[PDB]
């Protein structure tokens, strides 16, 4: 049947996207590409017609959009505002089918963070608290230890959406360099490399 995929699904700001239309049934009278599920002329961006090949547009922006004979739509410079679901409708008088559910996501390229730790020098069974400073909201922070995934365990505690990380009680094992990392869908940027070394109080 009708399959509509968006390449790339998960788009990036000031980057392009295509509204793929797989197996688009028998050569209809024409197709229509709408925004937002509203099967209303209120939002018609494009209507291509088989039987007499021709491009007529609707009351839709068309500042950067294109419909195709395979019945598909590329979308240039998408923006947070362009985010959301889109719908295509097709018709051949005998029948008009809508079934064009297709949503994708836009993304703000990430920025570099920066840890802040108070006292690289700490005692066994004391506290530490890496905090991954970032100004970007819509986060996926990840904590790295010695350039690999911090296993995250019982004596650790982290909140404010993975921002603040607090290890306690600390133990020599923690003798290493910690780094915080921000994700978006894979448009990432790692933090500095606060090294933390340990001294223990008793002997
Ligand atoms: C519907 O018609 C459009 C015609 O443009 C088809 O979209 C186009 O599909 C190809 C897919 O490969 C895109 O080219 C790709 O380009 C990248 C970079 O050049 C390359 O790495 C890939 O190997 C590939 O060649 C093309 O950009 C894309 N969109 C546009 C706007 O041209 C679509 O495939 C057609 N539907 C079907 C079912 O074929
Ligand atoms: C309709 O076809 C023209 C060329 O005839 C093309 O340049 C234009 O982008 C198409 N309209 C849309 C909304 O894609
Ligand atoms: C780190 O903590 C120890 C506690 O023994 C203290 O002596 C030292 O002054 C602290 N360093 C800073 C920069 O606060
Ligand atoms: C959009 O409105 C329709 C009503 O026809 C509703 O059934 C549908 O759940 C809404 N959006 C999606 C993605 O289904």
């Amino acid at each position: 049947e009708v399959t509509i995929e968006a390449v790339p699904p998960q788009v990036a700001e000031d980057n392009n996207v295509l509204l793929l239309v797989h197996n688009l049934p028998l050569a209809l009278g024409a197709f229509a590409w709408y925004k937002g599920n509203t099967t209303a002329i209120d939002k018609e961006i494009a209507r291509f017609v088989p039987n007499s090949n021709m491009n007529f547009t609707g009351q839709a922006y068309s500042g950067r959009e294109i419909i195709y004979s395979n019945g598909s739509l590329l979308f240039q410079m998408i923006t947070m505002k362009d985010m959301g679901v889109y719908t295509l409708d097709m018709t051949d008088e005998n029948y008009r089918r809508t079934q064009a559910t297709v949503r994708f996501h836009v993304h703000q390229p990430v920025t570099q963070p920066f840890l802040q730790v108070t006292n690289t020098t700490v005692k066994e069974l004391d506290s530490v608290t890496l905090t991954c400073l970032s100004n970007d909201i819509g986060a996926n922070i990840q904590w790295l230890f010695n350039s690999q995934s911090l296993q995250l365990t019982e004596r650790m505690t982290l909140s404010q959406n993975n921002s603040i990380l607090r290890i306690d009680p600390i133990k020599r094992e923690d003798a290493g360099e910690y780094q915080c990392e921000i994700s978006n869908p894979v448009s990432v940027r790692r933090s500095n490399s606060i090294k933390l070394d340990i001294i223990f109080d008793p002997s």
